[PDB]
DNA sequence: ATTATGACGCT
DNA sequence: AGCGTCATA
């Protein structure tokens, strides 16, 4: 009773942007704003890789993965814009960049994680007390929430979405308990006033748009932002989880996505979320380990103390080209000469990182794969990472990798490397 | 022949 | 240190 912990104590935001590389393409073309649209990589092969599909592509059943060639007979007239290529690879530059310009927007309201290139996590506990406390007790206004859901409202005793929406946001809001300072739901829908607020503040300054789930914890606030993309956000309250987790897929919930989420499912004979509340602590930990089973124990409850780690930049910066089927590298010169174009463009990436960010990597991973090798990858191989010479760091590169040739021609390579990976690491203040 | 990333956990 | 997992556009 009054000693259950019920992880309510943080307010956790999750901001996503919608269709982000294909927005990043639209603002700078207006002619592809408010198409069917997507974003490929490279040509030749079947027209190119999709990695990202505007919503109204969505509608035709356009999907990230799909071939160009493929998209385009589900969606005759889908519009399409390549990503740039320099030194013979696909370069991510531009998105990068825009990137960066969401995340210095959304670190003005508060300390956040960067998660990916598009999201970033919030702690917004410390901001929804002071705005609580200018407040003075006064109620919150359905005009504070023009973007909100409120997930599993309206409910009890309209045909339209947004209708639908504001019926449930009117329930809510009815509902308020906005006297006391310390009631979890108040905290949550101030968090909400915020996060319109900052999702206001990066559509004004960027041009692009994106969805946020509130909640307590980062896993449910990841959950609720899906919930109603795109440009909507949604609260995922304490309360809401029971009747939001009984039909939940176990595999919808962030890190059960892939071979422990098929685990759980298999060995103990369920489907969804909800239903992992009938297992003991012990028991969970039995089958997935100490650290699994505590946090799905936990975690189906809707509690998780995961913090919003304080990290706006990326802790590794890399650069990766496959050599798919016939392309495989064959030859020394080859391997050298795409070391280079890699080392190069890291070199690029690392002499800019140094000047805006004041720090430097001092250790290079060299990760290479092998024709025949079902792995992503099939060696990581470290060297120090002294200077930013891109000469240096292709030859050192290199160097930890030629013995992996087992061509008695050393002219010649084997077996034909299908990747080559280069990511400097281990930062430190400059 | 989705590709090009990035973070974290295990031993 | 090197490997494997899970996630992103
Ligand atoms: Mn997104
Ligand atoms: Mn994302
Ligand atoms: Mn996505």
């Amino acid at each position: 009773g009054p000693h259950m912990a019920t992880g309510q104590d943080r307010v956790v935001a999750l901001v996503d942007m919608d269709c982000f590389f294909v927005q990043v393409e639209q603002r700078q073309n207006p002619h592809l704003r408010n198409k069917p649209c997507a974003v490929v990589q490279y040509k030749s092969w079947k027209g190119g890789g999709i990695i990202a599909v505007s919503y109204e592509a969505r509608a035709f059943g356009v999907t990230r993965s799909m071939w160009a060639d493929d998209a385009k007979k589900l969606c005759p007239d889908l519009l399409l814009a390549q990503v740039r290529e320099s030194r013979g690879k696909a370069n991510l530059t531009k998105y990068r960049e825009a990137s960066v310009e969401v995340m210095e927007i959304m670190s003005r309201f508060a300390v956040i994680e960067r998660a990916s290139i598009d999201e970033a996590y919030v702690d917004l506990t410390s901001a929804v007390q002071e705005r609580l406390q200018k407040l003075q007790g006064q109620p919150i206004s359905a005009d504070l929430l023009p973007s909100t859901y409120i997930e599993g409202l309206p409910q009890g005793p309209t045909v339209q979405k947004e209708g639908m929406r504001k019926q449930g946001l009117f329930q809510w809001l009815d509902s308020l308990q906005i006297d006391n300072l310390t009631s979890p739901d108040l905290q949550l829908t101030v968090g909400a006033v915020i996060v319109e607020e900052m999702r206001a503040a990066i559509e004004r300054e960027t041009g692009f748009q994106c969805s946020a789930g509130i909640s307590h914890n980062k896993v449910l606030a990841k959950l609720a932002c899906g919930l109603n993309k795109p440009n909507r956000q949604t609260l995922v309250s304490h309360g809401s989880v029971p009747q939001l987790f009984s039909q939940m897929p176990i595999r919808k919930i962030r890190s059960l996505g892939g071979k422990l989420g098929a685990s759980v499912i298999e060995i103990l004979g369920i489907e969804y979320m909800g239903e992992l509340t009938q297992f003991t602590e012990s028991q969970l930990q039995s089958h997935f380990g100490e650290k699994n089973g505590s946090w799905l124990y936990a975690m189906c409850r809707g509690i998780e103390h995961d913090p919003v780690k304080p990290r706006q930049l990326p802790k590794t910066i890399g650069c990766s080209k496959n050599f798919p089927g016939k392309t495989a590298l064959a030859t020394r010169e080859q391997v050298q000469w795409w070391l280079l174009q890699l080392a190069q463009e890291l070199e690029e990436r690392l002499t800019k990182d140094r000047n805006d960010n004041d720090r430097v990597a001092t250790q290079l991973v060299v990760s290479i794969r092998v024709q025949g090798d079902k792995r992503l990858s099939s060696l990581r191989r470290c060297c120090a990472l002294t200077r930013y010479d891109a000469h240096k760091m292709s030859h050192d590169a290199f160097t930890v990798i030629k013995n992996c040739n087992t061509s008695g021609i050393q002219t010649e390579w084997s077996p034909p490397l299908t990747m080559l990976f280069l990511c400097a690491t281990k930062f430190s203040a400059s």
